[PDB]
């Protein structure tokens, strides 16, 4: 049975992305607002997977899912088993998800030499921690399972997943259910750390990292945002840059060197195209327009850093970089322009390929006030710091320190191992941690390689899927993906027509998940918890919770403050405090000034009719 079915999954080409697709293209360079649903309709769901599943499948596409199925059935075979579980969990071939199935097959893996593939348990045993999926209206349905989760947990970091023993890192540091205890956050934090720092070489450790493309964005934000507009807080998209012909060739390769979120880069169509236009300009360079000029050498930048890079080659250039990115600066000498990125790679490349470190520290200092140092510089000159015990440059220790906060990554490694190592007690222990989750969690690409998933088998369709991610990286440390799921649990109803219609406990997981990204920082989502308790009773828990969002200075909390003792259930009935709460939003602002006093001219309306008895 099986093994004919191995060509046929080689045939049908699936786990499409979208990206890769519109890299090549031409294309509408278009896309806001697509689609989401506001109700769930579990019911409904499962007459669209029966038209679905009846109707636009393939004659073969259910011949392949016949007998994978049928003959794993009829023989022990437990491949096909894990495979269609990876099938319905995934809808990674062109097929529907069904998370009953799914979790149903997921246990006759495991059984199967049980507790053995830490890359399957992790995935039910959220599953178990959820307790929203694997459910329904059969028997085997159960509600949410804390402890049979967690020790799946420990199994798999047992075993030793990496996901699974930051989860763990997370949930002790944050207090989920257990206590804080920083220490074991510590140390496998550390653990883990080393096991990264082990994942790459030395080469490319010390002279790139090499940008893996982000999604850790708070989505929401495409839209208006997580409410309103103008009352919000650090919008993280940042997409497609822009500010006589060049200079929309210029952009239209940067975008092209570096399209993050809805179009996949790379660099070879924006390179020849380049090079093309060092092939022109080059004999006809006169004044030409000084403001011109201006982005050929930044694209000169750009390609010194292209050939150094190695990208779109199979090999990298360092010599016609040098030439090309050398004339660079012999430019830049005339109008005076931008020139660190040149100062960087040729300071890097004489470091490496050459020995003059002498002339290297010339430029690296010639270009670390910079914008564009990032933090490489002071972590490339620290090294020769305590390489070479020379009196021109300072400490090693308050150069990383500027590098830490920059952000730059490999910054952190050393920032960490320093300080913990410091015979010198510096600040804490606890900050310490702080640190390593902030370099494990910013890594982004062992670690957390689904968001190009999440996102991507969002936009085409279903979003359960997305969803289902999220609800795996929720547990880890990742604000954006809390608020992501929550916002695809709970839009929130305009105040016109309707509530939404979906189920309890789908709104007893998004609270949880809106709580913590608050105490992640977004005090936003506090807000929108107490929204959800408006609909429910807990009024008293609310009002602790719109409480904790005002002192971290916010707006709405205030005036639904004032108006839940004015009006709804308040233990006692005052408004002089409320008249405070209406004022100072008024006070803080400066932009709200009218209906301030507009909630005064309806608060003493009251007084009026109340005297007349
Ligand atoms: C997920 O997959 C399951 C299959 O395990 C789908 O199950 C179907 O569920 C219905 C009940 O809702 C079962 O009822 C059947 O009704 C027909 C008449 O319409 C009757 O002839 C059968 O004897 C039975 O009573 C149905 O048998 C069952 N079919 C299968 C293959 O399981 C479920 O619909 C899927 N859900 C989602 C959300 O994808
Ligand atoms: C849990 O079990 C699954 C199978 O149910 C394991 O899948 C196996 O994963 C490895 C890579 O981690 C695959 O290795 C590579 O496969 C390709 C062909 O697909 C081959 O050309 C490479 O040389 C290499 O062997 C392996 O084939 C794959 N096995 C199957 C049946 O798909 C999974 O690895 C297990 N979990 C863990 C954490 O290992
Ligand atoms: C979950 C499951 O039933 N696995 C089956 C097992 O029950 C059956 O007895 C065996 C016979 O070879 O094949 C396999
Ligand atoms: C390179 O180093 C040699 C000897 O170390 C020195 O003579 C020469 O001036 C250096 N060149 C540059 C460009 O710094
Ligand atoms: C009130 O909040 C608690 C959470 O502490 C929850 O378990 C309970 O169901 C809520 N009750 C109502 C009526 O909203």
């Amino acid at each position: 049975p099986w093994p004919e079915a191995r060509h046929l999954l080689n045939t049908i080409a699936k786990s499409r992305d979208p990206m890769k697709e519109a890299a090549m293209e031409p294309n509408a360079d278009e896309f806001v607002g697509f689609y989401v649903p506001m109700d769930y309709s579990p019911r409904n769901e499962e007459k669209n997977y029966q038209s679905i599943w009846q109707n636009e499948i393939t004659d073969s596409q259910r011949h392949i899912y016949e007998l994978l199925v049928q003959s794993s059935e009829q023989f022990n075979n437990s491949e096909a088993t894990y495979t269609l579980s990876q099938i319905h969990l995934w809808s990674q071939y062109n097929f529907p998800h069904n998370m009953t199935l799914a979790h149903k097959y997921l246990e006759k893996f495991n059984d199967l030499t049980h507790f053995t593939n830490h890359s399957a348990i992790f995935d039910l045993a959220v599953m178990y921690a959820t307790g929203g999926c694997a459910s329904g209206n059969d028997q085997t349905v159960i509600p949410q399972d804390s402890a049979k989760a967690l020790l799946y947990y420990q199994r798999a970091a047992q075993l030793g997943n990496l996901k699974a023993k930051q989860v763990l890192a997370y949930k002790y540091y944050s207090g989920f259910n257990v206590p804080r205890n920083f220490h074991k956050s510590l140390v496998l934090y550390r653990d883990i750390a080393e096991q990264l720092r082990k994942s790459y070489s030395r080469d490319e450790w010390d002279i790139v990292f090499p940008y893996w493309e982000s999604y850790n964005v708070r989505i929401s934000d495409f839209e208006s945002g997580l409410l309103g507009k103008g009352l919000n807080s650090v919008p993280s998209s940042t997409v497609r840059k822009r500010t006589r012909r060049i200079i929309r060739i210029y952009y239209a390769a940067l975008n092209d060197y570096k399209g993050t979120y809805s179009q996949s880069r790379n660099c070879e169509r924006a390179k020849n195209l380049l090079e093309l236009t060092y092939k022109e300009f080059q004999p006809h360079v006169d004044n030409l327009d000084p403001l011109q000029v201006f982005y050929y050498v930044r694209c000169l930048q750009l390609l010194g850093h292209m050939y150094f890079t190695g990208e779109g080659s199979s090999k990298p250039n360092i010599h016609m970089a040098e030439e090309i990115l050398t004339t660079s600066l012999e430019i830049s000498r005339r109008a005076q322009g931008p020139i660190g990125r040149a100062c960087i790679d040729l300071g890097l490349i004489n470091q490496y390929i050459t020995n003059n470190i002498s002339q290297a520290i010339s430029y690296y200092m010639k270009a670390m006030k910079t914008q564009a140092n990032n933090g490489i510089v002071e972590f490339q000159l620290s090294k020769l710091a305590t390489s070479f015990p020379e009196e021109k440059i300072g400490d090693p220790f308050n150069l990383m320190e500027t590098a830490y906060l920059n952000g730059f990554i490999p910054a952190i490694y050393e920032f960490a191992v320093m300080i913990e190592s410091g015979m010198n007690s510096k600040s804490s222990v606890e900050n310490t941690a702080y640190l390593f989750k902030t370099f494990v969690d910013k890594n982004e690409a062992i670690m957390a390689p689904k968001l190009r998933t999440a996102f991507a088998a969002l936009i085409n369709d279903r979003s359960e899927v997305a969803l289902w991610a999220y609800s795996q990286l929720a547990e880890q440390g990742y604000e954006t993906a809390q608020v992501s799921a929550a916002y695809l649990m709970y839009q929130l109803p305009y105040e016109f027509e309707d509530p939404p219609r979906t189920t309890d406990q789908r709104k007893t997981l998004a609270i949880s998940y809106y709580t913590r990204a608050f105490k992640q920082g977004n005090i936003d989502a506090g807000v929108v918890a107490g929204d959800i308790y408006f609909q429910m009773q807990n009024y008293s828990k609310a009002m602790a919770l719109y409480q904790g969002a005002a002192l971290k200075y916010s707006i709405q909390a205030i005036w639904n403050l004032g108006y839940m003792h004015e009006h709804g259930l308040g233990v006692n009935r005052d408004f002089h405090l409320a008249k405070r709460y209406y004022d100072q939003v008024s006070e803080h602002d400066h932009r709200f000034y009218l209906a301030s006093k507009l909630s005064v001219l309806k608060l003493h309306l009251k007084s009026w009719l109340t005297w007349i008895t």
